[PDB]
């Protein structure tokens, strides 16, 4: 899209207007709640079901502390890819930014790099982004 959702409600499901393309950024601006409540997904996938996620995004305060990024094909998860010293914490604020880029998504959190995510598979195809688990959200916006 851009105009861009205020104060979605989480879940939450919603077009990307034109689905990803080369450049675009997606902001997802919020709040990891404070409860007890020890995940949340940004997920980044084609239609409404869930079983086709081309990136998803997924914070875990267990074990340490790390997130989870994942391909989902027709139902089927892929290898995960780890990573620690995570940038979330719960009760703290943050400024999540995917950019969408010809190899891979850049994500950054509070203006700093984080991970890089090569494509899987073709991030055209993503047309609607889902946020869901231990998170309030400000808003999700587009450049
Ligand atoms: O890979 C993303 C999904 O992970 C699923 O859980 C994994 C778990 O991370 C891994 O340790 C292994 O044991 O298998 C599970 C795959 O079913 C979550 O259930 C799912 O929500 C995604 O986060």
């Amino acid at each position: 899209s851009q105009a861009p959702y205020l104060s979605p409600a989480v879940p939450f499901s919603g077009t990307i207007q034109g689905g990803l393309q080369d450049g675009l950024q997606i902001t997802v601006n919020g709040t990891v709640l404070s409860s007890s409540g020890t995940r949340f997904a940004v997920n980044f996938q084609t239609g409404f079901s869930g079983n086709d996620i081309a990136f998803h995004f997924n914070p875990r305060f267990e074990d340490g502390g790390y997130v989870v990024c994942n391909t989902r094909q027709n139902g089927s998860w892929g290898p995960e890819e780890r990573k620690t010293h995570m940038p979330f914490q719960k009760g703290m604020p943050f400024d999540l930014c995917f950019l969408v880029q010809s190899s891979d998504f850049k994500v950054m959190v509070n203006g700093i790099l984080f991970v890089q995510y090569f494509h899987r598979v073709p991030f055209h195809r993503v047309d609607t982004i889902s946020v869901n688990g231990s998170v309030q959200l400000s808003y999700i916006s587009f450049q």
